[PDB]
């Protein structure tokens, strides 16, 4: 059988095409969120790579901040409990899930069945999300894809001392100015983002096994500082980004047991 | 006798020369901060227009973030202190003074003294201060100087829901791409201002007279929002960008009659 999971966040929409509950045969990333062709063009191409149509599939959730502006669904899910789902598949015995994504960062604190027991978020400040790191890459004239591996070159890192946005972009572009390494650079703009969401997790009391997901886990010098900041291994899955979708496939695989 | 009060922020470099302590003689605002040529600058242009020369001037006291870093004044001087000196030398019975500047915002509660009982600032996040203001003004293509009378027009408001600078700036080219009028997108830019400095005064308490001073307070968009905000009249002196600067000329004064005091002077 076939179930289909939609992330559809207000940076990037996420689609899996999930097999018999247990294997994705299809997933796709498009960097436009709620409220674009972002959901249209999802689909569009996780049809192509199977070769399906939507008479194929067996149920479909949606998740995210765009899972109520959308139809049809079969059913639309919180995305806390779609990526605790997703996670809980691939990773066991996580107590501890560390979302970054676009505009916010969430850590969620799960008890011995996957279930939340606690939650924390920043989704009022720029800084220690993605947005931080979309505004830098910017400034520094390369793509985010490519932070994590430049910062692997960092022997001096540069310190940004402002928690703000808007005044580290000032240091960040001073820094440009005068020669300082661009790898040194992104090293501290790393550091900037690790410093605020650790705060978070340290809050919230970190348990292992603890697990980033969210696009910016796909950054692997973010997910290094990270490790570092709250000093506790990090467990990444290889679809970082993808975890919120494959949680919603596999809630529409209950869906489709349910029905039978 | 001439005094001289250099008020050296991190947005704008400010200098006034006072004359035997009543008269301002010479004012000068420089955009640029500590550590640019802008405290050289003002100089220049204090000492161009009145002729005079260092020589001219008894006391010289700096104040702000690059007081320290000035060599050489006779003393450098809190800017509090020198705010709150600056405003009552103008504007009596002044009991709290918001101070909104270039990167941060302050409150100054004020006992019947004019010496500080209170104090909160907001210097971390760049909403609610003049880079907002910048960074926004730069968006909808319009000076800084032209945000006051152009929110005069607006009539239906377009609300701002993000406090965050960076948030907040997506919101307004929405806004603009939607062709919203752009008198009512900078009155909301202004209320997003004036709500997060408000908080500030409310939670010290308003108490009359209120002062508003720094250079976003000669944006009377911004004024009009804060004395809404905090349902009091808010008094702005003429010079509201330069009432640090002041102050210091004032302590310079102060120093200058503190010395002429351990000598006598005797003559037939
Ligand atoms: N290849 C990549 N490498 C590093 N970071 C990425 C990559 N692709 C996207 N990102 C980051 O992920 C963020 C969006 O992540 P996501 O979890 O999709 O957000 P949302 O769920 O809120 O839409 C973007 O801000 C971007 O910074
Ligand atoms: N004519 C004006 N109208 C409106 N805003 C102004 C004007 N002149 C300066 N500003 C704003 O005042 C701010 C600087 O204020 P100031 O009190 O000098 O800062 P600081 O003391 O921290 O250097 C800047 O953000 C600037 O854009
Ligand atoms: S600190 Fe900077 S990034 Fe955080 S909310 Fe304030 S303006 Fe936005
Ligand atoms: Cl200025
Ligand atoms: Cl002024
Ligand atoms: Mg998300
Ligand atoms: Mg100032
Ligand atoms: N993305």
């Amino acid at each position: 059988m076939y179930t289909m999971g939609l992330d559809i966040g207000s940076t990037a929409s996420k689609g899996v095409i999930l097999k018999n509950g247990e294997d994705i045969v299809a997933s796709e990333t498009i960097s436009s969120g709620t409220g674009t062709t972002g959901p249209s063009r999802v689909l569009e191409k996780l049809y192509g790579k199977t070769g399906l149509a939507r008479e194929d599939i067996k149920k479909v959730v949606v998740t995210g901040y765009g899972r109520m502006n959308y139809s049809d669904a079969d059913k639309q899910i919180s995305e806390l409990s779609c990526h605790a789902r997703g996670v809980n598949f691939i990773i066991p015995e996580t107590r501890t899930i560390i979302d970054i994504g676009g505009q916010d960062a969430k850590v969620l604190k799960l008890d011995n069945n996957g279930r939340l027991l606690n939650f924390l978020m920043n989704d009022k400040c720029a800084a220690g999300t993605g947005r931080f790191l979309d505004v830098m890459a910017k400034i520094i004239e390369v793509d985010v894809s490519e932070l994590g591996s430049i910062s692997m070159n960092s022997q001096n890192e540069v310190s940004i001392s402002s928690t703000c946005t808007v005044f580290a972009e000032s240091e960040v572009i001073s820094h440009l100015s005068e020669n300082a390494k661009i790898e040194d650079i992104v090293a501290g703009i790393h550091t900037s983002v690790a410093k605020r969401v650790s705060s978070l997790v340290k809050r919230i009391g970190v348990q292992r096994n603890v697990v980033m997901v969210g696009g910016v886990a796909r950054n692997s010098g973010i997910v290094r500082a990270m490790a570092r900041e709250i000093n506790t291994e990090i467990i990444v899955p290889d679809i970082p980004q993808l975890t919120g979708a494959l949680g919603a496939a596999l809630y529409a695989f209950d869906e489709a047991k349910e029905s039978q």
